[PDB]
């Protein structure tokens, strides 16, 4: 998906790191949404926030299982080429 794929992978990486830091699921949601502001253009930051809102909760459920790396997780969600 290019951008949606790139964003998905950054999200999965960040979520995993925060979970290890004992962050709550809401703190992760709040933080990734704010990190989306690092994307240089308003439209890109906006699409990043929608991906975070739409996928972070399911990503948290997925990574509690056997699959936890960005590539494998984002390919499963079909945000990155299978
Ligand atoms: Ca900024």
């Amino acid at each position: 998906g290019s951008l949606p794929c790139d964003i998905c992978k950054d999200v999965v990486t960040a979520a995993g790191d925060m979970l290890k830091d004992n962050a709550t699921e809401e703190e992760i949601l709040v933080y990734l949404e704010k990190t989306c502001d690092w994307l240089p253009k308003p439209n890109m930051s906006a699409s990043c926030k929608e991906i975070v809102d739409s996928y972070l909760p399911v990503i948290l459920d997925i990574i509690k299982g056997e699959m936890s790396r960005p590539g494998e997780v984002c390919s499963a969600l079909n945000l990155c080429e299978s």
